[PDB]
């Protein structure tokens, strides 16, 4: 089972996040994105253009609960994973990081090449603040740990991650 789990929108930091925090914990970090480009053979823009958003989320869910199961390091879930009832309901007794970030400082993370099938443009910040304002209460009910990454420096953050895992 996974040390820490991190969830969060896309832009709030996981995969810096989850690097500096494997490293710190002397384990390895597995992104649930990547473990479903492995696995299927496919990049998560081709699942969801030919086959969508519902079929990739029972792919998503299937990868994440073999995850939470077999990866004993650092998780970190793509950013809907949490929509899934059963996911959250994977979640249930594991060390949750829930990244949150303003919508302001999501947007300008996200504002590069990467594709996004849920954020782009035109109109992406709207895109950004309607994810946000629906997975809130997703995140908040999974989560064992809320932590601000608005202004805190990553190392800042992790830091203060490693202390919170420690201690009562
Ligand atoms: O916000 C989301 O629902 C997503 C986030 C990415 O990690 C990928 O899992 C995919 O693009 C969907
Ligand atoms: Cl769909
Ligand atoms: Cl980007």
């Amino acid at each position: 089972a996974p040390k820490a789990v991190l969830v969060g929108l896309p832009g709030s930091g996981k995969s810096t996040i989850g690097r500096r925090l494997a490293k710190a914990l002397g384990v390895g970090l597995l992104d649930t994105d990547v473990a479903i480009e492995q696995r299927t053979g496919r990049s998560i823009a081709d699942i969801f253009a030919t086959d969508g958003e519902q079929e990739f989320r029972r792919i998503e869910e299937d990868v994440v609960r073999a995850a939470l199961a077999d990866h004993d390091g650092v998780l970190s879930l793509g950013g809907g994973a949490v929509t899934s009832p059963g996911v959250r309901a994977a979640l249930a007794g594991h060390t949750v990081v829930y990244l949150e970030i303003s919508a302001a400082e999501g947007v300008r993370r996200t504002g590069g090449n990467t594709v996004r099938p849920l954020l782009a443009g035109p109109d992406r910040a709207e895109k950004y603040r309607a994810l946000m304002a629906k997975r809130a209460p997703l995140y908040r009910r999974v989560a064992t740990m809320r932590v601000d990454t608005n202004r805190r420096n990553p190392g800042a953050v992790v830091r203060h991650i490693l202390s919170r895992l420690q201690v009562p």
